[PDB]
């Protein structure tokens, strides 16, 4: 409608990632338009926080796109969309093969025809798998050992191959644990349910779980327990204006690790928090969770040189009060 403006489509805008996204991109000037079925992401936070269209609907809905694509132009499309349970990839994949690429395949498709050549694609160091260096370069091979971790590879294979035919210019970002919140308590992770550590962490402290568990304390790390590249969600969402703004001035397709170089492990998390919070952490020492590698890190060095991406909150406590914040108020 407002003739300078780029307008873009967010899927899974309503979510964790994306929603923070959606904030930073509107914060520096886009309009946006969220697309998201709302099985896991929450309407009240876009409505009261984000305050832009929210479509209710689903990604692999050709029939709902191209209505969408022709009632309005779109000069780019960011997909947060999928499922990212591991342990239920493993379970049941037939969903996440359904989800995360039949759903993607068809909103690409649905873009071509609206001529959108635009995209940039949530991807994982999952699609690693077991790293044989670190911190992990983008050039790594990948060998996913999880249905979550090859559904993810098989979109970037045919992000690329779509720009071998079509002309569809997409940056792939590899995103490493996300984590953080909004720093002024406007937006945060709501996962439910919950899984990823730090929410675990303080959850605990908070009086909603009666402990954390450590899954694995014997693993050839330095304390035993894995180490992860936590990275704050504010960070990934101006990484995220800057690879739309890159495309919209002409970029080629890439793929950017999105990490701070810098690893944590389990206990260092738990120290964190009982640090951030002053309060009592009951521990649990449990099995290993199978399919978890000891280490993963990701080099950050590629976005920084190409996109200019300097992370902005990349100390645990950073990371962890501003977690902290956001669960207090949300999780009452
Ligand atoms: N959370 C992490 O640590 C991070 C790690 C690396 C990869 N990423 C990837 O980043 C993306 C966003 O991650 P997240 O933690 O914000 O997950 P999330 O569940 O909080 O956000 C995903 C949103 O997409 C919606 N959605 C799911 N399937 C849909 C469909 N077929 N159509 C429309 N909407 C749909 C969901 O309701 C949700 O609001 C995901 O693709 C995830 O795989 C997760
Ligand atoms: O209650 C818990 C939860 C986690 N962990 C450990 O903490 C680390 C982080 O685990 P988690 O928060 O579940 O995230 P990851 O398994 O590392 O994977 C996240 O980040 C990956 C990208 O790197 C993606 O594969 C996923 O989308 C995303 O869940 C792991 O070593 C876990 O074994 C625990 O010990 N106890």
């Amino acid at each position: 409608m407002s003739p300078g403006k780029p307008s873009i489509l967010v899927t899974g805008g309503a979510g964790y990632i994306g929603s923070h996204t959606v904030l930073a991109l509107k914060q520096a000037g886009y309009d946006v338009v969220i697309l998201d079925n709302l099985v896991y992401g929450h309407r009240d936070l876009v409505e009261k926080v984000l305050q832009v269209e929210l479509v209710v609907g689903d990604t692999g809905d050709r029939p709902l796109l191209d209505e969408l694509f022709k009632s309005r132009h779109f000069d780019a499309v960011m997909h947060f969309s999928a499922y990212a349970y591991v342990g239920e990839s493993v379970s049941d994949p037939a969903k996440y093969y359904r989800n995360n690429v039949l759903g993607t395949l068809t909103l690409l498709e649905a873009m071509l025809a609206a001529s959108i050549n635009k995209f940039v694609f949530s991807s994982t160091c999952a699609t690693y798998g077991v790293p044989k260096t670190v911190p992990i370069p983008e050039d790594h091979p990948q060998n996913p050992i999880n249905p979550y971790g090859a559904t993810k590879l098989m979109v970037e294979r045919i992000l690329a191959d779509f720009d071998v035919a079509y002309g569809l210019k997409s940056v792939r970002f590899r995103y490493f644990n996300a984590a953080g919140a909004n720093p002024d308590g406007l937006l945060g992770e709501d996962h439910n349910p919950e899984t990823h550590l730090i929410p675990l962490v303080l959850l605990t402290a908070l009086g909603k779980r009666k402990f954390i568990s450590i899954f694995g304390t014997d693993y050839p790390t330095p304390d035993g327990t894995c180490i992860r590249d936590y990275i704050h969600v504010n960070d990934l969402a101006d990484a995220h204006v800057l690879g739309l703004k890159y495309l919209l001035k002409g970029g080629d397709s890439e793929v950017f690790n999105l990490g701070n170089g810098q690893g944590f492990s389990v206990r260092e998390v738990i120290a964190a928090g009982e640090q951030v919070t002053g309060l009592p952490i009951t521990v649990e020492e449990c099995d290993r969770r199978p399919g978890d590698p000891p280490s993963l890190i990701g080099s950050g060095e590629k976005a920084r040189k190409i996109l200019g991406w300097q992370p902005q909150y990349s100390s645990i406590k950073d990371i962890v009060s501003h977690a902290w914040q956001w669960h207090q108020k949300r999780h009452q």
